[PDB]
């Protein structure tokens, strides 16, 4: 409440803020996360640099120490950064969502350059938005009250530039609540195991294949395989075909690789008695070998379908399966044993955890920070009987965002 105690919290924001935000500097440049970790920790310096002015003004009980014409471009370089931070935050917590929600779509659709134009066009609206409003529209500086003609335009700042990236990282936040309790299916399971190649390819066994693992024929004849490819598809492909043909097929493959367990008399037992995951495992080595040559795992399945994982686990691993395939067989194998996602890195728990709590920080920190000014500035212009307290605390809430904002990137 006194002026020496509004003082000294922004002294305490500037003087944490500084060394925290270079500290995350370095950290990110030591990945979509790192771009906005970056940028947040570059708008975060600028607002760092105005708080020893914004320092003084609170001193002084609102009094502006500076010519009154230097108070709109105070105003800019105080709000500018401290607005782009939310939007970074809220880019980022898209950027986390997007990871845990859709990790392989996400990875096929993302490029780094991508990343820097959402945070150009942050710079950009918020410097555009602020830059105008508050140049047409302006001794006391930061501390006075809005005449009640320039609502319309700082409702607009306030709607625009904090309540819509809000909202979105509140969805965002729940969107990676939801994607948790998703956990994973087998087709992301495959889509990584057996990756995507529009060109005709030999497997590790030497056969021709195409799009997400189909196998396409046993033959030695490239002539043979572009025939075969050409009645799985029904046009003339000359060994080229799409993503959404490949994507087309996996689907059919997976069903065929379903169904062949369904029928397999030696099979079917084990496929009853798991869980999803693990039956995700088991649905993974049909998918490679065909129902025959999984059925032949005789040891392994008993011992799956009498729930001993660490048996089933070192058994399978002395199979041929293992030496050919080690990589795709030690994630299959683990799979098995523990009933996770923890061997396939953009599809575990963690990651997905990861994204929560980033996302949550980032929702909290936009609430506790930016949120108290906006809050209270549009109730500024509805009800004229509102206290000076709001305003005043908002503004100290939303300096301490180069403290908080660092913290929620974990770097
Ligand atoms: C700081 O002030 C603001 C104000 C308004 C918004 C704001 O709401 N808008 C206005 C609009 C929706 C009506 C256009 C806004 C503005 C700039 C850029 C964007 C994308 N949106 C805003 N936002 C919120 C959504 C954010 C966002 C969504 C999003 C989705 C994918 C991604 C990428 C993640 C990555 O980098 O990998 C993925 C690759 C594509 C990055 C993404 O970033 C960007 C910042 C920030």
């Amino acid at each position: 409440l006194p002026p020496q105690l509004s003082f000294g919290l922004y002294v305490a924001a500037f003087a944490l803020g500084f060394p925290l935000n270079v500290l995350a500097i370095r950290g990110a440049t030591a990945t979509p996360s790192a771009v906005y970790a970056l940028n947040l920790g570059c708008s975060d310096l600028l607002l760092t640099v105005s708080l020893p002015l914004k320092a003084v003004e609170a001193l002084a009980s609102g009094a502006w120490p500076l010519p009154a014409s230097l108070c709109p471009v105070f105003a800019v370089a105080h709000f500018a950064p401290l607005y782009a931070g939310g939007g970074f935050l809220a880019a980022l917590s898209a950027a986390r969502y997007l990871g845990a929600a859709f990790p392989l779509g996400y990875q096929a659709f993302r490029r780094p350059c991508y990343s820097w134009g959402v945070c150009a066009a942050i710079w950009a609206l918020v410097l555009c938005h602020l830059g105008l409003v508050f140049g047409l529209e302006a001794p006391v500086c930061l501390e006075a009250w809005d005449p009640a003609s320039a609502g319309p335009a700082r409702f607009s700042l306030s709607l625009l530039l904090f309540f819509l990236p809000l909202a979105i990282t509140a969805f965002c936040f729940v969107g990676c609540l939801r994607a948790l309790a998703r956990g994973s299916n087998i087709f992301e399971m495959l889509r990584i195991d057996e990756g995507l190649r529009l060109k005709i390819y030999k497997d590790t066994e030497g056969y021709y294949t195409i799009g997400i693992g189909h196998l396409l024929t046993k033959s030695p004849s490239l002539n043979a395989a572009k025939s075969e490819l050409d009645k799985a598809i029904g046009r003339n492909t000359n060994g080229v075909i799409t993503k959404d043909e490949a994507e087309k097929l996996f689907n059919q493959d997976v069903d065929a690789a379903v169904r062949g367990i369904l029928r397999n008399a030696k099979l079917k037992p084990v496929y009853d008695s798991l869980d999803a995951v693990r039956r995700a495992a088991l649905i993974n080595m049909v998918f490679q070998m065909g129902e025959t040559g999984v059925a032949g795992f005789t040891n392994s399945l008993r011992m799956l379908q009498q729930k001993r994982w660490d048996e089933a686990a070192v058994n399978l691993a002395k199979s041929r399966w293992y030496n050919q395939t080690p990589n795709r067989a030690k994630r299959v194998i683990t799979t098995f044993r523990t009933g996770t996602w923890d061997a396939y890195g953009s599809l575990t728990h963690r990651r997905k955890l990861r994204a929560a709590w980033v996302a949550g920080g980032a929702l909290l920190t936009l609430l506790l920070c930016v949120g108290p000014y906006n809050a209270s500035n549009v109730a500024s212009f509805l009800y004229p009987n509102l206290g000076g307290s709001w305003r005043k605390l908002g503004l100290i809430t939303g300096a301490w965002s180069v403290v908080l904002n660092p913290l929620v990137t974990g770097y």
